[PDB]
Formats: C-alpha cells, structure tokens, sequence
C-alpha cells in the first residue's frame, strides 16, 4: 500500500500522511503517519470533546454573547446569530458541521486560561496521551503557519489515536460520548473526501480542515455494514505550490479508497 500512496503523492504533486489502527483483525495502515501536518479545522472534534469533558451537560445551555467584532473568519453560522448569541451547544454543533471559526474560537475561550483557550486545548491533549499535537493559534491564524512550522500541528498517528480513544473509548463518559459522535454524523463538510472512498452501506461520520499551502485534510469513524468500527486520518498538502495551491479533495478520496480495499 506504500506504493499506491507514493503514486497518489506525484499523481497530486502533494505530501499525503495516513494512520489507520490496528484492530483485533485488521493490521494498522501506516504512511507518513508521524509527519507533522496543519490541523486546520480538524482540532475543532477534540475541541467540542474538551469542552464536554470540562462541565456538566448543563452547560451546553450557557448562552455566549458576541458582537459583530468576534467575527473574524468564515463563521456561517454565528453570522447568523449575532443578535442572539448562540449556547455552548450550538456553539459545538457549529463547529463540528459547519467548521465555523468563531464557533471555534468562542469554545477555545470557554476552556479558560493562557492563549484565548489554545494552551488549555494542548493540554487537554496530552492528557489524553497525545504528546506531538500542539495549538498555538485562534482562527483564521492556525491555517496559515508556513510549512515547517510545528505551531498548530498533529501527525495521522497522533489525531487517530485521540479520535479513537474519543468516539471509540472511554474518554467520555456515553451521554457525552454520544452528542459528540452524533455531532460528527451529521457534518456534510467531508462527502468528497474519506466519505467518497469507502462504500455506501459504510458508515461514515468525520471532520474536515482545509488551509493554505494545499492543505487537505479528513479525520472519520467508519463501520462496516457488520457494524465493525475503523478509524482513518488522512492529511496532505502542497507546499511545493506556495501559499495559493489548490488543495485536492479527490487525493483523499482515492487515499480512503485504497484503505477501505483493505479493510473491506
Ligand atoms: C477549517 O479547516 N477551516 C474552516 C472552514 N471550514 O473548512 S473545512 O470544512 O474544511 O473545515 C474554512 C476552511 C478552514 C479555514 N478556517 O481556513
Ligand atoms: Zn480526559
Ligand atoms: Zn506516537
């Protein structure tokens, strides 16, 4: 399977990373998968897990006022609640299906402490066993660090793992456990992507991010039609195009392609 992602890399002129776990009778799928990579909008998944891990259910009724000002990247949605701010909950349902950046930005704030939320968001990381993901940045700053720069990047390995031990595990408790998935079936942001590799009576329920530099990426839960679970990470980008390159959707699709052959 390393020669067919190799292919992929030259047939997209991209850099692609993926981390697929081991299962009882599967083996892992591994390639480039402790490089690290932008996360773009994929952290905003384990950000709703932070937030839900901190409080009580409650609290996703807490109503958060913002003005026009806290709108400062591509915010669909809470452009749209402005005059009525949005609670907690909407906040992650924001966040997860429409990937919106004050959404995000909003819930980083709800965290507390240092950097607007980012350094209480790292830790909850490594407290979930992550040592490599880091963020440093609020929206639209963490899509546009330079190639080379490690602020606001995981690696395949490492984002498979924590989706895993979110959706998967225990690393909530069921109820919590179960509007953070639901959250994630019902985003639509992926259909091109891990979505569009796997078979149609697949299961699929993932988080996008997109970001300059070419970057594409895609992090899912899939089961099978037998209700057997996998976790895929893919991630790529296109530094070779400068800041302006398009990211190509179809890399991870025909990536996910190649995995689900194997697990199928
Ligand atoms: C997240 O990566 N972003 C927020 C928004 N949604 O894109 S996504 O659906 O691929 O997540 C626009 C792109 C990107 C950003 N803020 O640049
Ligand atoms: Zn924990
Ligand atoms: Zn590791």
């Amino acid at each position: 399977l390393a020669d067919r992602f190799a292919e992929l890399e030259r047939r997209y002129d991209a850099r692609l990373g993926v981390y697929v776990p081991a299962t009882g009778t599967t083996a892992a799928i591994e390639y480039r998968a402790d490089e690290r990579f932008a996360f773009c909008s994929t952290f905003k998944a384990p950000l709703v897990a932070a937030v839900l891990h901190q409080n009580p259910l409650t609290h996703l009724d807490k109503l958060i006022t913002y003005t026009s000002d806290d709108i400062r990247s591509r915010s669909p949605v809470a452009q749209q609640h402005v005059q009525t701010g949005m609670t907690i909950g909407q906040l992650c349902d924001a966040a997860i299906r429409y990937s919106d950046g004050t959404a995000a930005n909003l819930l980083l704030a709800d965290l507390g402490g240092p950097g607007g939320g980012t350094a209480a968001f790292t830790g909850y990381l490594r407290s979930l066993g992550d040592t490599v993901s880091r963020l440093d940045a609020e929206e639209p700053e963490l899509n546009r660090d330079p190639p080379g720069d490690e602020r606001d990047t995981t690696t395949p390995h490492a984002i498979a793992l924590v989706l895993q031990q979110l959706v998967l595990g225990n690393a909530l408790p069921p109820d919590k456990r179960a509007l953070l998935t639901d959250w994630m079936a019902r985003n639509t942001t992926g259909a091109k992507r891990i979505r569009a590799g796997f078979p149609a009576d697949w299961k699929v329920i993932d988080k996008t991010g997109t970001g300059d530099y070419g970057r594409a990426n895609d992090i899912a839960v899939v089961w099978s039609p037998t209700g057997v679970p996998y976790v895929v990470a893919v991630m790529s980008d296109r530094a070779g195009g400068g800041y302006d390159a398009e990211p190509r959707e179809a890399l991870l699709a025909e990536a996910a392609t190649c995995v689900a052959g194997v697990l199928a």
